[PDB]
């Protein structure tokens, strides 16, 4: 046999209750089918934000190793994933694969060296920043030092400015590109396609026809969001259909995953899980994910083994019969036997994150419990500091309340949950199991001892895109 084609489709801001297979009122026919015929990842985790998840996805290493613990990489920040990190596509490339990427990058772009084309991907088409207009592909940000809001194009074909795509919805553009890559792929060479869609991140834009099926949803945001998810579902359908028509499917491993929990402020939903995007509650880190592939030993099963987004690197590299030589110490594991055969996971522990300067920007013992952090070990999860907005946000069309609060007093800074038996984080057990709290605090301090300093530089006004009307490198 030849190494399988590895296709990774990463959705943006897809919430736990935003797929039909989780009881969502949003219709996701294709995702449901693909999940039903494959392996549903029920104990799978990502990070609570964009840059965090994507950096861990491509480096297979925690943010405490890369200095990306705090928030994300904003447009004018002179920062990227450290240049000494070896990315997944580089390793797959050395395994004899043809690497392609389509979509959102968000891993740095202030220097040419930070670009996907200079980090492992043979070809690239998409946008560099974290968000933009679906149709114009433009992004506006406030350049502090100048006190002006600059709007500029952020679209690329290779390293060139991708002009002439105005008034064209990004998902259709990206799907068409991916399908062209699938159709025109020269057989005998393994394919690696990383499809990082804009869907379903805000702005809440969708072609008007996807709105009618959801007239029952009164909430404006969820109404528009539902249509966005449905369109994305259709796009996912086209991609898989193409892998089949092209005859690549029989030796393809298709992985679908969200990059973080839904943002209720932007129509997303995580019910019945607690929290949302930006927080370390389950609603922000436990994500929608599944593997669809004829290579799976067991199909049509819900896998409850502990997996994290950082596990994909060593997993795809092994599937690619390659080697992880060249990378710095990895924080993930090869979980293919776990996903395919359902065997005990190699991972029993997961550090969610440690951020000393965490702030909830969105509208809502050896270890210092005032520091925002969370760790999962076995069935237990410990959260310290301010985890983020801790309300449960029920689905709008089913509940006449926007949020449900907990009984936590304002001064609370420690939580212990048995996630296995209490996935909705309803009952704190910290006082009931003091020794487990102590154990996890020691682990938190262990990780803290092996962390690099947080690198969150101030804006560099020289990011100003006015001269060329396009966001891009400046250093
Ligand atoms: C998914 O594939 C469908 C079918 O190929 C795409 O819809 C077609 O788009 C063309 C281009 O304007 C139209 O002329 C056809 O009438 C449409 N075909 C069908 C069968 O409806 C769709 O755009 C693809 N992409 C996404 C993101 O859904
Ligand atoms: C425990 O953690 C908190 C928050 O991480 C620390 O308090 C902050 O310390 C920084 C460090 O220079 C200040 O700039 C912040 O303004 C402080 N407050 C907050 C809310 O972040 C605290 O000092 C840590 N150490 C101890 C010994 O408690
Ligand atoms: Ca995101
Ligand atoms: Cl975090």
């Amino acid at each position: 046999s030849r190494p399988p084609h590895l296709v990774f489709l990463l959705a943006d801001d897809l919430g736990w209750n935003d797929v039909g297979f989780h009881g969502s009122r949003i219709r996701t026919p294709h995702l449901d089918a693909l999940a039903a015929g494959g392996v549903l990842l029920d104990n799978y985790y990502t990070q609570p934000l964009a840059t965090p998840s994507r950096s861990q996805l491509l480096t297979g290493r925690y943010q405490i190793r890369t200095g990306l613990q705090h928030q994300i990489i904003w447009p004018c920040q002179p920062s990227c994933v450290p240049l000494d990190e070896k990315l997944l596509p580089q390793l797959l490339k050395e395994a004899g694969y043809t690497t392609h990427m389509v979509g959102k990058w968000h891993l740095g772009m202030y220097r040419k060296e930070c670009l996907p084309t200079r980090r492992g991907f043979d070809t690239y088409f998409g946008y560099l920043l974290g968000s933009e207009d679906y149709y114009s592909h433009e992004r506006c940000t406030l350049i502090d030092a100048l006190n002006v809001t600059r709007c500029a194009l952020d679209f690329r074909d290779g390293e060139e400015v991708a002009t002439g795509y105005k008034n064209m919805y990004s998902t259709n553009i990206f799907t068409k590109r991916a399908i062209a890559l699938i159709t025109n792929h020269p057989p005998e060479k393994p394919l690696f396609l990383y499809l990082a869609l804009q869907s379903v991140h805000e702005p809440l834009q969708v072609p008007e026809e996807y709105l009618k099926p959801y007239d029952f949803i009164q909430d404006k945001n969820r109404h528009h969001y539902a249509g966005m998810v449905s369109l994305m579902d259709e796009a996912v359908g086209n991609v898989t259909a193409a892998l089949k028509s092209s005859g690549l499917w029989n030796n393809t491993v298709f992985i679908f995953s969200t990059d973080n929990g839904g943002q209720t402020l932007a129509g997303g939903n995580n019910w019945p899980l607690r929290g949302r995007k930006w927080s370390l509650w389950e609603g922000g880190v436990r994500g929608v994910g599944f593997v669809a592939s004829p290579l799976l030993k067991q199909k049509g099963v819900k896998n409850r083994e502990l997996i994290h987004i950082s596990d994909w690197l060593p997993t795809l590299v092994k599937l690619a019969r390659g080697h992880t030589n060249g990378t710095k110490p990895l924080d993930g594991f090869d979980v293919w036997k776990t996903i395919s055969e359902g065997s005990p996971s190699p991972r029993i522990e997961l550090l969610h994150n440690i951020d000393p300067n965490f702030v909830d920007s969105s509208p809502c013992s050896a270890f210092n419990t005032s520091v925002h952090a969370a760790i999962r070990h076995g069935n237990w999860k410990l959260l310290t500091g301010y985890p983020g907005c801790g309300y449960w946000f029920p689905p709008p069309s089913q509940y006449n309340v926007s949020e449900i609060p907990s009984s936590d007093p304002p001064t609370k800074t420690l939580w212990l949950f048995d996630i296995d038996r209490d996935p909705e984080e309803r009952h704190d057990l910290s006082r009931e199991y003091p020794h487990i709290v102590t154990k996890l605090l020691s682990r938190l301090q262990f990780y803290h001892k092996h962390s690099v300093p947080v690198y969150f530089p101030a804006q560099d006004p020289r990011c100003d895109p006015k001269a060329t009307g396009v966001w891009g490198p400046w250093m």
